[PDB]
RNA sequence: GCCUGCCUUAAGUAAGUGGUGUUGACGUUUGGGUCCUGCGCAAUGGGAAUUCAUGAACCAUGUCAGGUCCGGAAGGAAGCAGCAUUAAG
């Protein structure tokens, strides 16, 4: 849904010129390719990947005139896109399953990062996406208010939250939790580690301890994506005093640059797991590297009774399959409109809820008070009845060319 | 010119056949209608005033899905299928 916004209104200019451009030139590819660098080192991008970066893609875009001759330019976009989707990791990762359950996710991390907050949205997404029985843990005891957040969170999904208090040490809290989770059956047990603001010692020596007596089938670092290649070098550190096998972008929706997302895989061989949106629980999504890829450069891939069908499939019904997000995403790239119903659409609901089962069968059988009285009753005096009522008519005669 | 025809014109006189009344307004006239035609009517039939179940988008029906507005809040609010829902079938 979220991010990037920035370097992709950078590159999607220096784009225009290439893709309207059947031809490839010499001086074409080396003129994209200095705005292309010059947004990845703005975006905070590593200055290795960036330079490895503009290599392997300028290397590849005159040989493909070569290539093929045919939609060159588009051509030069595939090979950004393909190149730029490796660079975020080639395919979805996704999340480990032991052989036995409980499979247990270690969470690690700074203060600030979003731990406690994406242990409880990792744990929504087992449940609805997944169908698992989670269990979250309150192994952070440095701070007061850690585990009330917790358990705050815990009791909005429904979900345990194993605790001993802050007199107890993390690897009694951890090992006593996935006992408790072996015996009442739960799939996962997902830890909410502690942290200060900067890495110490004294963190790193009771995080080896806690993997040791829990030894996690996945490690994730929770990460804050606004900090640019702050969050790069936080990973590189996480992952050579412990092992992580994966990694969590935190506030995408702040994000304009992309700089971290683009740059972990190529630093630290860690691969993204999944990317945080927002302040809600449910604002967590698997990361796809295709499609933000695609994102960065502009890329995409009874009347009645149907009418009440499109109300509930697009108002409140949306979430498409077999790449109907993919290719809807970003409103379908904008499709040059810049307008959305929103109270234009309740509007339009309440006028289409405004009339008899009768009415709703039969839309012609209105006469002209037959519909006043129903425009009366919606608040829109004869204009959205008549404007309804042509799309319908619309909607009609689209309907018989497509048939 | 009835010598034959005035038989159809002022009674009949009589053999043949089923009956029948006139002094009696009699009675052995046994069995049928005894107003057929207009006035005020009552067996009897045809459609009834009124009885029990169900029924108006706006358009008469109390809040009788909701959305807009007045309002940081609430109520008024297509009272749309359901409710009393009538006379109208
Ligand atoms: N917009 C957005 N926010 C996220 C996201 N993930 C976590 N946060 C926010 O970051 C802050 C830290 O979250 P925690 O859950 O406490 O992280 P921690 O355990 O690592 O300390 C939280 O708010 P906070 O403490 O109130 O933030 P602030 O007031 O310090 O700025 C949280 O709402 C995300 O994906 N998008």
């Amino acid at each position: 849904h979220m991010g990037f916004e920035g370097l992709a209104d950078r590159l999607q200019q220096t784009i225009s010129k290439i893709r309207g451009k059947g031809k490839v030139s010499e001086q074409d590819v080396k003129e994209m390719m200095r705005e292309v660098r010059l947004a990845l080192l703005e975006a905070d991008v590593n200055f290795k990947v960036v330079k490895d970066f503009v290599k392997k893609v300028s290397e590849r875009a005159v040989g493909q005139d070569v290539m093929k001759s045919l939609t060159p330019g588009q051509q030069v976009i595939k090979v950004v896109q393909e190149e730029l989707t490796e660079l975020m990791g080639g395919e979805e990762s996704k999340i480990a399953v032991a052989k036995r359950p409980p499979t247990v996710i270690m969470m690690v991390g700074l203060q600030g990062a979003g731990k406690t907050t994406t242990s409880g949205k990792l744990a929504n997404l087992l449940r609805k996406k997944h169908n698992r029985k989670p269990m979250l843990v309150a192994a952070d005891i440095y701070r007061p208010a850690a585990i009330k957040q917790l358990e705050t969170l815990g009791k909005q999904l429904d979900m345990p939250v194993f605790s001993l208090g802050d007199q107890v040490s993390p690897v009694e809290i951890a090992k006593q939790a996935i006992e408790k989770a072996k015996e009442e059956h739960y799939d996962y047990v997902i830890l909410d580690t502690a942290g200060r603001l900067h890495i110490d010692h004294e963190l790193m020596d009771e995080l080896t301890n806690v993997k040791e007596i829990a030894n996690p089938e996945e490690i994730f670092l929770v990460v804050d994506s606004m900090t640019g290649q702050d969050a790069v070098n936080v990973a590189k550190s996480f992952n050579e005093q412990l092992g992580l096998t994966g990694v969590v972008l935190t506030k995408l929706d702040g994000d304009t640059r992309g700089g971290a997302a683009l740059s972990i895989r190529a630093v630290t061989n860690t691969p993204i797991k999944f990317a945080g949106l927002g302040e809600k629980l449910d604002a967590l999504e698997p990361f796809h590297p295709e499609r933000m890829a695609s994102r960065i450069l502009g890329m995409g891939d009874t009347l009645d009774d149907f009418l009440e069908q499109l109300g509930q499939v697009r108002n409140m019904g949306p979430l498409d399959e077999l790449l109907q997000m993919m290719p809807g995403a970003g409103k379908m790239k904008g499709l040059k409109n810049i307008q959305v119903d929103e109270k234009q659409l309740n509007h339009v609901e309440a006028i289409i809820k405004s009339m008899t089962v009768l009415e709703k069968e039969q839309p012609d059988i209105i006469n002209a008070s037959r519909r006043k009285r129903i425009a009366k009753g919606s608040g829109t005096s004869v204009q959205e009845v008549n404007r309804l009522l042509k799309q319908f008519d619309e909607m009609k005669k689209m309907m018989k060319q497509m048939t």
